[PDB]
């Protein structure tokens, strides 16, 4: 149809999560959760950006308040994440980048949600203010014996929910459900998320790779005739740029918004790539193919993947439908036998 | 203890430019220049960050607050360092990127200080939420004319102070003036920049080599034997990672904290450089010589180079010293006559 | 029952709003109007703290951007709600102090509650930076003819929902809905509101009056002797303290917590009080009554007056139990024939 | 125009300090004072304010970062104010109203200012969020003994600046020194202070008559009979209205702001007034004089008192110069021998 209106759309995440909801007749037990998991983000946003940093700088000379040893906004982001993602009283089962096991949340506090994420990435090069991020991606509990690390196990196809928070030169919440990819940038003045992007869908074509050519010795032959075709292409036409920031969620983004190819390829050292396939690849799976593009590992679609540890590593490739098919095509051209 | 010279306590911008002053035996004027940029830092990060969003998407009504299309980050910056800079009495002539023309200041606002910015860099990128920064450089009116725009005509190597601020996962503003490189990070809460890494120096050696590969089909045979010998290793090393953002606060930044080498040459299609000299390459080598490092244009050195334009574009390689040298090195190697 | 457990309890209004909502079975209508009520109030606290104050002194040379005229906190504060509010689709009538009509809610955006508020209370005193509110009230539509001012007279004990906002030297919001009354803090850091006083109950006894003597001169002798016992204790006891603001959310709050006595009488020039019985009077003393106090015009409780106009006034005394009854014999006595 | 003096610019706190000691020539001792302050109050404010409350309450844990009983944000307040004040190298000795004892500044940071300040005033009450404040008073260590408590002995007359910053609706930071009363608004955004009033003077004649009356069972006959004629005007005039905080940052800025009198009377029970003399009358003093008021303990007045204890206190009676008059000449008319 049509609307026909005097019409303002100041649309929070907030007030969109819960009509979201409300559409889909839920019982609100996601919504809460995904409420819980707007505050977790904005907690953390917060710190990343260095607010109060003038106390540990003794400012009012640290009597003790925080304490000695270190807030490491890597296992902080983390704290921040499983404590409020508990409280929701909407979680069964939680995995984390940061712990070796998958975390059964108290019986008293379960829910029917299991939530992969990733609490700080690329946190590795935080002392150069890099863009970073949260990665996060939620399955539905299929089963009825007691919430264990097995329900983590599912393919990303099955993922209800996903999506990011990139703390950039703003911070972002991009959400992908069943209906869409819609971006949210937070207003910090008033600490809510306005909806700035609706329905974001991803260019055919785009004119930018990624990837890590430092590899280059170590890059099998479909990689490296694809991105030969990349600098120096054959129909003598304008090369791609290239840019690669080394953090995952500020890469995935800039492959979403401009259009164009990452990829994070099997190289001899991690057989099977370096990027975990649960709270990282999924995730940004399931997003790339709401979005309107394509996610492989280079044999396979990566959300089709069924996991056999939560900590399972796994090759990937996605952005553009016509990048990402025109390096598969290579794949295919080298496969034998 | 034989130290009069404390850092147990707590350092802020503010005092430091103050006691620096104080030692130098300044008039004042260069601390109200330093103390002005401070401010307009400030200013700049809050926008950058979208602090006030929710009103332009109408949370109070876009009725002529919102309106639009005329905010645009870039000139908003513009006009914040302008403003804020001439109402410092401390300058006389302002050069900036988006200006065609160096701005020459009011006889009644006007100072000594000559000022080179670009206020918004990397915000073609900004969309995708990369990091940006400020790059500044200063230097004294050496002259007794009425000023004009050949007062910012003076070599690199005249700067009396140069820095940036680089709005990433957090906003840092790096100085470097006569007696070195020093980092002040801003915590938002309390709006002032604390002291967290003083007398900067870049490591010998870095394994990190930063370039926009796409262009590999345009590098010169030096550029180009380079990069080979960073990823194919001729003694068999480890090869050198590679990263790069597109933003040059943000590589420049990268290659500070991590060394390694950082490069934008001549690329056949834009022959002289994309880099500007005077608020770009000036700075940011200016930084790179006062923490240890080289910056080199592949022939000369970028200091030393005597503009002819404010305008005027340059090709710029820096970094650790080794990796600096070992490009020059080839660089000879291919060719003079 | 004992809840006995591993219970870590950070509820935000936004949770709180959710499960209160999920427990009463409610169609979700309401949860948006009161988190629609949360995102106006923070704006409004950002705005009262002069959040952005820096441009309206041209930090930037204000070019145009906010325009000319006044932004009035007093009529900014209302746009801030009023507009707020439509978009939750959930109101069907709002009366604001600000406006002379009752606002009927455009039909595309219609729902079935009806909105009595006060944007900013003791704004007329901002200059000297005193503390000020926001009051809210909230009754249920009870009919199905179309929603014009008619359905907003109603009495205070018909209310569904209500309380205020206090921007003092911090921002709370005060909510009391049928099952009690919770105070929230805002950490503005985060823009979330934390319970911090659950089930707030008012001393029976208090040790405070509040009341603007300088109208001593045509108080009703029922009052004037009530205040000379307050002073001149018979029983040779501590006499009260006094304290005043001049702001009602202020001095209403300080009741709630210290508790005491607000009296805001009938003074000859104000046969019928100053303050305004559909968006002070009864808010405060819905609030009030939840609390455990007492709130009367003197004659009769405030929340059983059936209204006759929107902007109808009304004398109003209300605080802890005691004192307000004693007050009350006194007004029996002095009433004759 | 003949104006070797602008305001149609933008002047923050720091360029309006360092311009006034380029013209005093100092030394930049003092400067480097007043900028600790002003960073003093910013962080002060920010924890007025409750910004982080949330780890209070356990969004990430309340492990050894909340744990409990031991930041009272008065006692934050003191070690923030003393720590960046001996931070400055400009303090010989501190007085505090949380220490019992001067504090002299070890050697090191010793410098030649003696700094008397009431870090949170008001805040016995600020559970009820009511306006709080910090005052502050400096004098020149006017001596050549090893600095001791001896040096804060000086009578207010001795100023060399003094001031307060008042946390209520917004904050705002009035500064008073031998020139004039200028006010700041602290922009939380970009924790900039804005100059928004300059050469604050007060009214010769307000309407509001401040004081806590229910101590009217023990003032004197002229404070009394002062109070009488304000509420029951003998020639007929219209009554004084009236207003009292309980917090005197708060009452002393209203009645700066829109005249008329505060005062604080030598009570029967507490005979030399409740008020202190060294951190809060004589500041509120200085700054009233330098506004244009009068600030009289009944018989004398405050700023000549000659201190014989730290913490001495005094009654005071501070506001437009007439009515501060008019209640002298009842002070008169009642008693002598
Ligand atoms: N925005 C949303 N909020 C809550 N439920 C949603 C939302 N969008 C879709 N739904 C669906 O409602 C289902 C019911 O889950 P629940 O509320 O836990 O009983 C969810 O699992 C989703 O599939
Ligand atoms: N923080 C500082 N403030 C003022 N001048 C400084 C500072 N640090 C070093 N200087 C040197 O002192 C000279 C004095 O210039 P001016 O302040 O205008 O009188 C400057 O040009 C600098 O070379
Ligand atoms: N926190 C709450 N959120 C929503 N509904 C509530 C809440 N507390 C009580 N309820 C009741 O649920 C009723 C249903 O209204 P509605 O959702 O508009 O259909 C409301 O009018 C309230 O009486
Ligand atoms: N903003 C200012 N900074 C420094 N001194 C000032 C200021 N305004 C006035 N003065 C006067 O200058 C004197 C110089 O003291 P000092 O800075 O320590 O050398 C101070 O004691 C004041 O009387
Ligand atoms: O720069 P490299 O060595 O190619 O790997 C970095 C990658 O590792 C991660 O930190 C996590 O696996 C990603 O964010 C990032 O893309
Ligand atoms: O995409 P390109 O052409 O390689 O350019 C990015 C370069 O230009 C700039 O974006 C100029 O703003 C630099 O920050 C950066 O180094
Ligand atoms: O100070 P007065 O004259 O007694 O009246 C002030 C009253 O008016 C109001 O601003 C609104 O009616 C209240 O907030 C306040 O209590
Ligand atoms: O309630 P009282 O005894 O009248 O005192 C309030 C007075 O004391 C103080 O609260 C001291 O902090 C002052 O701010 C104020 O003027």
């Amino acid at each position: 149809t049509d609307q026909a209106a005097f019409d303002t759309n100041i649309v929070t995440l907030t007030r969109f999560v819960m009509e979201q909801g409300r559409k889909a007749r839920g019982t609100g037990e996601m919504t809460q959760l995904l409420n819980s998991l707007c505050t977790a983000v904005k907690a953390i946003s917060t710190a990343v950006r260095k607010a109060g940093i003038a106390h540990l700088y003794g400012i009012a000379g640290s009597t003790n308040v925080t304490g000695d040893q270190v807030k490491k906004l890597d296992v902080l982001s983390n704290d921040l994440v499983i404590n409020v993602l508990k409280s929701s009283f909407a979680t069964c089962v939680l995995v984390t980048e940061e712990d070796k096991n998958a975390i059964i949340v108290e019986p008293e506090k379960r829910g029917k949600y299991v939530v992969c994420f990733d609490p700080l990435d690329g946190s590795s090069n935080i002392d150069c203010l890099v863009s970073i991020g949260t990665i996060f991606g939620i399955y539905r509990k299929n089963s009825t014996d007691e919430p264990s690390e097995k329900d983590a196990l599912q393919p990303g196809r099955n993922l209800v929910a996903a999506g990011y928070a990139l703390y950039g030169s703003a911070t972002m919440l991009v959400l992908a459900m069943v209906n869409g990819v819609n971006c949210f940038m937070l207003d910090p003045a008033i600490g809510e998320f306005i909806l700035v992007d609706r329905n974001v869908k991803i260019k055919k074509k785009g004119s930018i790779y990624s990837i890590n050519e430092g590899y280059a010795k170590e890059f099998d032959p479909a990689i490296t005739e694809y991105i030969q075709r990349k600098k120096f292409p054959p129909d003598n036409s304008a090369p791609y740029g290239a840019a690669y920031v080394g953090s995952m969620v500020a890469d995935v983004h800039r492959t979403l918004v401009y259009g164009g190819i990452f990829m994070y390829p099997a190289n001899k050292k991690s057989p099977k790539g370096k990027l975990r396939l649960l709270y990282e690849c999924n995730p940004m799976a399931y997003v790339m193919e709401k979005a309107g593009g394509l996610a492989t590992t280079g044999k396979e679609a990566v959300l089709d993947i069924v996991p056999t540890d939560i900590h399972q590593r796994a090759p990937i490739i996605l952005g553009s439908p016509e990048d990402v098919t025109e390096l598969l095509e290579i794949y295919q051209k080298h496969a034998a036998k």
